[PDB]
């Protein structure tokens, strides 16, 4: 183990420090034997995932907050969690030498650093991007016979994607999302603006449209790696907005509906790809439950349908029990998944703010409202960005958890970081969440989850000022005896009979 070099920009924590010979680190991944805990807490003060262990007890007197877990009452199956190599992630992180590009690597993808299984891949080019491009930009290419993958991909994200791959021991599983067609396949002809594709689902520009998803997933195929998963088209109700600043298309539900009933979901269906998830929306969450009315209320499109993607705006407020409750409700066999979330996007607001644990706990508070609202797994956006936020072509810069500073050959985890790791790190791939029911009235956010091999896994988030004495009760096995510490997250483990 290597503990966080600390420092401090003047905001209300503080990052840790890496370069080419330090990175704070966890030593290998082990449970502590029967009848113990383990808990790891970071706070505002400056703890960083910091391990330490106590007993798990047989009895428990106090009229304390108690919080039961209910290991019976099952939720949903989690997927993962991960972040974006959008080209801006690529850049940023081999601008580093090469010892701090591993190490920043391992921090994301190793058992020595926060576990994450899931890659997203953006299809060319998107604002996270210093030159716009489609991988099919010879125009009336209907047969694609021009498709070909640029350097950005061939020479940046594929063979940092192969590394990630190369450290992780947890399978890695991708995603896939387009944010512009080719200009030629456009009602209006540019890569951004008002904008969407031409004719109509069933004909030329839409069969083109869905072999570029399979000529895609055939060219990465061809650099051995294969997809989980494809969203249906990054934020389709961007592209409907006049003046929209940079790379999309636009797709009313009805008309995302259609092509997937039409064109996407068939062409997949007949492509070695076939066993690809096909995941509509990729949006925000106020176009539900209206988006998922309208695709899967349709059996042609619902058949080709696995699963919803949402986006979340951290910077903005939107009812979650409005929008995923009463998706789950409606439609409760189809999966929800967060493929992309973001603070610091709004114009005045500092794109970086360095050692921000409000921003932290915006990460935490997310991932906990997602996981009690039925959500598979959590996607963060770039993985990596310059203390400006970018490079970003419209200057539309945004934070990140990690944040590279090249003229130093330094790069500074973000609070961002350990508020996410502290769900990464210990949610592998196929934990059930369970319930965890409060004795009282209280100010903590939480969520209980189940390992494939039984384990428990409990995250305490404390947004407030006071420090919050509390028990956990595991029935079958006994009584946690801990405390929240004013502005803490604490994750813990243990051993179930
Ligand atoms: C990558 O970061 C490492 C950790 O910051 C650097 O290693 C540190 O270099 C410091 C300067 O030589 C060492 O001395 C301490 O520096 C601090 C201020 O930064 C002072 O307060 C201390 O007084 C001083 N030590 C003592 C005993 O007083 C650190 O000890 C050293 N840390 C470690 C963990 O080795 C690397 O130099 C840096 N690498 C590169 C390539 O830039
Ligand atoms: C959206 C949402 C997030 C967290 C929660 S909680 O973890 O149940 N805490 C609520 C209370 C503060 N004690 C519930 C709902
Ligand atoms: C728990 O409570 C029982 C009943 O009062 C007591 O006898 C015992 O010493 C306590 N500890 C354990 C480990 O059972
Ligand atoms: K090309
Ligand atoms: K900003």
């Amino acid at each position: 183990a290597r503990p966080c070099i600390p420092k401090s920009f003047g905001y209300s924590s503080v990052v840790c420090v890496c370069n080419a010979t330090y990175c704070d680190s966890f030593d290998p991944p082990t449970f502590p034997a029967l009848g113990t805990f383990s808990r790891y807490e970071s706070t505002r003060s400056g703890r960083r995932m910091e391990l330490s262990m106590g007993p798990i007890q047989a009895n428990h007197t106090g009229t304390g907050l108690l919080l039961t877990l209910q290991p019976e009452q099952k939720f949903q199956k989690v997927k993962g969690f991960g972040g974006a190599m959008t080209d801006a992630a690529a850049l940023n992180i081999l601008a580093l030498s090469p010892p701090a590009q591993n190490l920043l690597l391992k921090s994301y993808f190793s058992e020595e650093g926060i576990g994450y299984n899931i890659i997203r891949v953006p299809m060319a080019s998107c604002d996270f991007s210093i030159r716009t491009y489609t991988y099919a930009d010879t125009p009336d290419d209907f047969q694609l016979h021009n498709f070909s993958l640029p350097e950005e991909d061939t020479k940046l994200k594929i063979p940092l994607i192969h590394r990630a791959l190369q450290l992780a021991q947890r399978p890695v599983s991708l995603l896939a999302s387009p944010w512009t067609s080719p200009t030629w396949l456009k009602t209006n002809g540019a890569v951004n603006g008002k904008g969407s594709l031409k004719g109509q689902p069933g004909d030329i520009y839409h069969q083109t449209w869905a072999r570029y998803f399979v000529k895609f997933l055939d060219a990465y195929a061809e650099h051995k790696l294969q997809f989980w998963a494809v969203t249906a088209e990054n934020e389709p109700s961007a592209g409907l907005l006049s003046g929209y600043p940079f790379q999309c298309l636009g797709f009313t539900p009805e008309h995302q509906r259609d092509f997937i009933a039409r064109d996407l979901g068939p062409t997949l269906a007949n492509s070695t790809h076939h066993n690809v998830r096909l995941l509509m929306l990729d949006d925000q969450r106020l176009l539900l439950p209206h988006w998922a009315k309208v695709v899967l209320t349709d059996p042609e499109a619902a058949k080709y349908v696995h699963g919803i993607a949402v986006h979340w705006y951290l910077d903005f407020l939107a009812p979650a029990k409005a929008t995923l409750g009463e998706t789950h409700r409606l439609f409760p066999n189809t999966m929800l998944f967060a493929s992309e979330a973001c603070v610091g996007s709004k114009f005045w607001e500092q794109s970086v703010r360095l050692g921000s644990w409000d921003r932290g706990m915006q990460y935490s508070h997310s991932i906990i409202t997602n996981l009690l609202y039925h959500v598979v797994g959590w996607t963060d956006w770039n993985l990596a960005l310059n203390p400006e936020g970018g490079p970003n072509w419209v200057r539309n810069f945004v934070d990140s958890p990690i944040i590279v500073d090249i003229t130093k050959d330094t790069f500074y985890k973000q609070p961002m970081f350990y508020h996410l790791g502290h769900f990464s790190k210990f949610i592998p791939e196929g934990s059930q969440r369970v319930g965890l029911v409060a004795s009282q009235k209280n100010d903590l956010d939480a969520v209980a989850l189940m390992h494939p091999d039984g384990s428990a896994v409990v995250v305490v988030l404390n947004r407030s000022s006071k420090d919050v004495p509390l028990t956990i009760k595991d029935p079958a096995v006994g009584f946690l005896e801990t405390i929240s510490p004013g502005y803490s997250i604490h994750t813990y483990l243990w051993r179930r009979q």
